[PDB]
């Protein structure tokens, strides 16, 4: 913060009008709400023009059954990951100055225990006979303890024309047991990810976790809120810029087959993508973003 | 945040005068008091033209025993999902852009343990008999902790032109025992849910659980809070918009049933559904909002 | 709030504006209540309404009393186990009930799973040369609900356009460290001993009630209600003058003791009785003012 | 708050008016008590009413002490269980007591239920070429109440239009680590261990009270309010004068030990002293002033 | 606050004020005593105020003071530190407020009721079938709640006098104790300061280092107290004489040798240290003196 | 902060005063770095000194990699084990490093230790009419330790009034509920199992390496700076042009998974590869502005 | 805070422009970064004139292996305290006013648990024989809990010429395992504070701790941060004013030795000691402080 080094709050910061807007489109075939919140940000005082570009909308989960192969097997699409990505063309001078969320360093409880103790007794009954032990014990424990999302927030390894940010999917409970992940396997019933009962008696299409118990972000979908900030020289000749935002979700493939006994589930990574890019064009005369 | 990106807090935002409006309809065959507070924003130095519409108001619970079989078999009716909708017609040039609450990642606490010990000890009696006893374990144990409400705040799927929230039953605590939910089955008493004694000596009606010791959205029922950000092109021809405005209450069939040693109860979904829709007017030149 | 949509905080809010505020206080002395509005006129011009806040406080004591005493063996107890608050215009009025506050809140709950499973391995002797061995092993499945519960719920009841109300209930309550109990608790053998002050006592009936000091000070001192309605009324209307009545209520169960030879039992009788008050306001819209 | 109903905050409350302020300070010497006033004069033009709030201060002092000697076997502990603090308008009076702060809060208690099963198995052996096993089951079921309790309770007695008034009261205590104990306490061997220092020793009865310093601070040294009361007054009134009575006092409780010839008892007598300070203030709404 | 009570914050309290600082070393006593104050005159208030802030330091002066031998050794530590503002009492001049006052302490209690059944069957080779159904049943009750190494409380004040003690409650001893001035262990007494249980060194070498205990015992303690003095305007008098004192209680911890072991003993409030000082309130001139 | 000293807050700290502020960014791709600095110029009149405040933030790329691959049983992966930020004044230069964030801060840990001792009686007896009794003790000490560890620790270098910098070191790690493992975790059977995936499988080395989705964020997507400098700068120094060197480096670990015929065998070897990016900035004191 | 005593928050305190400074020093044979940030305020209505001086900067740890006496005897160097004190002449009339931090009271958290249970128990087998088992059981625990920093700050007993903190080592996790300090002893191992491991094939110099999995604080330094408020008179005669600072440090001497069975720790206290002064000259009238 500013007084950690004995300035006064706010004073190192640039702050001047600043020109907002909004602009939303919508993906109906991947199912896709974008919007673009920008401003621009000019102050004389600062060496660069400043656009801020706020990325925000929905993109749907889309957990849905997608083919019913009988009465044995049954496949269920689901996304595992979902990404918003800004680009600038290379031929740009404008840069990738700055971005929100970063990455940050997890932490974790870790605990250790030593215990001792010693124990007598005395033991009898009518026969007059009498017993005795004395005995002692030592034991040592440890204890690991931390906290995990459903969902991970990542920042990609951002260059000064390209930035982006990967929500993916870490692990959930399923019915209070679990946590399972994509990775998960038992020998008896596979991957229990989003497996509803061990046995029952239905087509294999009930047998998928009711979205309802799940991550509400594998249905009803993910609300990027992630922000770019971008610098422009003001001596340049061209004060214009192409911007591509970009909003993708990847689908992984989990399936319940019948193994005559019980049900076994299996998940495949990434098996499908769907990608939703748009340009902008940035004018930094008119101070005004448009598609 | 602003500061984040170091730039002066507040700066990037939208900020202009206000106009700001108040609608309320009572709809009393579907119990829904329903509220609508809407505000224009028109900030020169934004791209569009802004209508933040907040729906608010309540609606009912409406938990109830509404069939009686005699003494031996009866009906409660419950609200199992709550549900507010927004939606404009396609042919609007109007757009919706934001809104909230949106649907939030889950977290979950997990722990590791690992022990191990010794333990000695020297028995004896009487007879100068002498015994010995060296013993070793070992110890894994895994801890799962998480939260879970009553009820979940799911934001739907939007597009630019519908959105919606649904607030829906999750599980519940049932006299210190439970929590049961939609799917909870038993052998002996089947779903107990709403069940008060496991077998006690009174009518069937009777036997449903008090809904003071419920949640109280059941009964008296849920006060939706939630907005909508729609914005407006200032150029576009046709500077009014329709907006429909559905308030929803999907209620669910728990029927309580004796059988000669016990009472078990059955559990059906979405049986009912309680639909209460209005259209507004929004006038964007005159900036006002009406019904 | 506004910076959740990227908006400047306060900006969608109702206030650029001059208000007109009052306080009427009443007390009820037959009913032991303290009735206070305090009422706020907000007329800002760009609003589409003309707004009314009224705050609903004062206190309605507890009352928690011994009522009747039939010798040493059997005594009862007058308690609340509901206060209640309502506000309710008349039908062929034009205003209308537009808010409210508190509303029901969701609850919670915290669940735990533990999944623990170990070996041991052993080996025993003595001084006959004699050796022995053993190897166990062992699993265990541990499920925990935890949850938070108050004395008293706080709900708001169903409204309409035209009535709002709140009612605060008895949940259940801890008695010396034990319990805890609520309105339904039964014991074969001690029944409900919610307000029970011992299980075995040489003593009045009326003496073994849980000393008020020791249980929820609502019971006994009372309860203080902070509730907000607001008021649109339309500037077009004709008649802007609005009568609205306000209703205070408690309702109180009847908790019995009697001896049965051996020990203490405790009944409950629920809703047992109701007192209410009530009272009429008279809200000018012109004159900005509200009136009793 | 103004914002949970869609209004700017700090709208619809009393300031948008300049205030009158002001501290009385009395000593009770005889009864220790420190005493005092500090009030305000609030005339919002825009409110119906005069506002004056009243918060009452100063510190009860606790007084915990030995006060009698019969002998080295007997011995009595003075100590305060209610501090209480009141102020009281005559009912001739046309001004209100309109708020207070603070009120009665909902407590709450957290609580749990854990299921637990397990299976063990396990083989054993010998020399002899023996053999040995078995297979076990187990199932147990637990329930856990947690919440907290202060060693003093705050409580705002039933207020009317005209007199209210709060009671701080001795809850329990930790003694020793140990207890906590309360004032009904009661041990078939030892009675009431609430202030007792040792069990079995070899001293004086006046010598086994428990150190004030390891016991609550507001025993001995005292127990400092501040309570604010809220009186409106009718502008339209024809006598602009009210008289207020404040009154602070404290209750103190016997505690008896004695020695029964093998170890210590102790004994609480309830509410057996009270000392009351009672005084008047004048307020004068027209010059805006209260006086003593 | 004033929120609660519908009333717009701030508007019930007071809102050019003239401060000051007073700084005095006593160094027999080893006090730092600072006096901050601040002159209050509201027209809008029916009586002048000053508030007086008690600052500076009292130092801990943990330290081995006697060595008879190397069996015997004596410790002096502070067990209370205290400050105290006193009005002569033909002034007119009143105690209106202070800071801190006594705060009502907390305590978490938590019961559980466990009960459950067990089953097991047995054999071996011999075709011998054994079996066993228990049954159990269990009460905990737990006692949860922290304590300051000192407390902090105000002593009972008056219109003329007021003043703090800051005292020894109880300390954590190497991952042993806590232990207190009432401690006490047949074989070893009062293990407060003692470093070790039995170790050959002189006495003077057992007391356990000021670096692993409180570290108000021995580098001090810097209070920080408020008393809020009030004055009629139309006192004759517009003077006001006000003593402050500063004071240091120490007990006396002794450790012994046995022969085979090492015992403590402790002795209650053997010495104490008082600086008292003198200042002048000029209410006129709105200043204070030394 | 202020106010603990006996003064208004912000009195104490540097701001008639205007700030010169700056961004400059280069894109080090053979090094995969992201750097970015944020330069601020305080000229306060009050102030002895001209200050630039140098905020290096951008972002490191981890890049945790498969690098090698001799068969299906051996492969290698590098990983970043540190990342570091240095800025360095030549000694000509007559300015100084006057201060910088963040600082070492004084870890802490939570130490519990427990006593408990008990007694119990049983009697036992059959259809033989046998009788026996047992009475048993026990006494148990406890010790846990109990501390908070971040996957990486943020360390202050040890600065001259020239020179300073941050390293952010790889600290420990959970793997799948297992560890934490640091770079020196051994285990005799299967060595290092810091980024070991499985125990035993049937896949190529390369496969077996703990996917960087469920390890640390930073070692592979990367680590983003914000450290912040400030260099004082004499307004009477002759030349009041400033060179000033900035360094930006990653240190990569080399660790190995090896097949013993049996399992899996890590083995991790420190420091092997050094990436390291340096840049050259000119401050301009008069002109307020710095630039590369 | 002023509100605790009726009055309006910042009324009682200091506030009048304020004079400030930084004198940056760099000593190299002690490895000390010193900076002192001084601020001079004025105000009028205030009795005195008033200097806050503001000692920061960076003492190096300096955690060091200095010595190799062959393979089986090594020494290291580390801080056990970092010291920072400030001295006005006893013939100065200024005086030394306010400090900050102080020393803050410690506390712990204690916890008493009184258990009591009953069992009972049915024995047979295929003999037709029959036992019985009743038990009882009865407990009570003590449990304390509380946190110890890697370093204790404290303000040592000032005076109106002298004030100083010292940072202090007090104890530190060693790998998972103490933790120790420097007092710990153990009969087979002695000190094992600084001992990687217990048994190994290195060198002496080897086996010391890696500096990355101890207190950062021991190698890379500690970075003071220390208000001291001096006090002056306006009517004094002498407006000027020499005040000493001095930065400190003392190292401990860690030496391990092997015993041809195992490795054995000993650690020396207050070994050896780095002192650095530097005296500045405060000008009360020119409102200036100098080196």
């Amino acid at each position: 913060a500013d007084s950690d080094i004995n300035i006064k709050t706010g004073t190192t910061d640039i702050g001047t009008t600043v020109k907002t807007g909004d602009l939303v489109t919508y993906d109906k075939e991947n199912g896709m709400h974008k919007k673009v919140f920008y401003s621009f940000i000019d102050d004389k005082n600062h060496n660069k023009k400043l656009l801020v570009i706020r990325t925000k909308g929905t993109i749907a989960g889309q957990y849905r059954v997608y083919s019913e192969e009988g009465a044995n097997k049954s496949g269920l699409a689901w996304p595992s990951a979902f990404k918003v990505q800004l680009q600038l063309p290379d031929n740009e001078v404008a840069q990738i100055s700055d971005y929100y969320p970063r990455n940050s360093i997890d932490t974790k409880e870790y605990m250790s225990t030593l215990t001792y103790g010693f124990n007598g007794n005395v033991t009898g009954d009518d026969t007059g006979k009498i017993g005795g032990l004395i005995g002692a014990n030592v034991s040592i424990g440890h204890t690991l303890k931390y906290v995990q999302p459903d969902f991970k927030t990542i920042l990609e390894s951002p260059t000064d024309k390209k930035v982006g940010w990967k929500v993916i999917f870490n692990n959930m409970v399923n019915q209070n047991a679990g946590p399972y992940d994509r990775d998960s396997w038992n020998p008896v019933y596979g991957n229990q990810l989003f497996m509803k009962t061990a046995n029952g008696s239905m087509k294999a299409a009930e047998n998928f976790l009711d979205p309802n118990k799940a991550s509400s972000l594998l249905s009803s979908g993910f609300s990027p809120d992630f922000a770019t900030v971008i610098t422009m020289d003001r001596k340049a000749s061209k004060q214009q810029t192409n911007i591509d935002v970009i909003y993708e979700r990847v689908r992984d493939d989990y399936q319940l087959h019948w193994t005559s006994t019980n049900w076994k589930g299996t998940n495949t990574k990434d098996k499908w993508t769907d990608r939703s890019s748009e340009r902008y064009k940035i004018d930094w005369e008119k101070e005004e973003m448009t598609n």
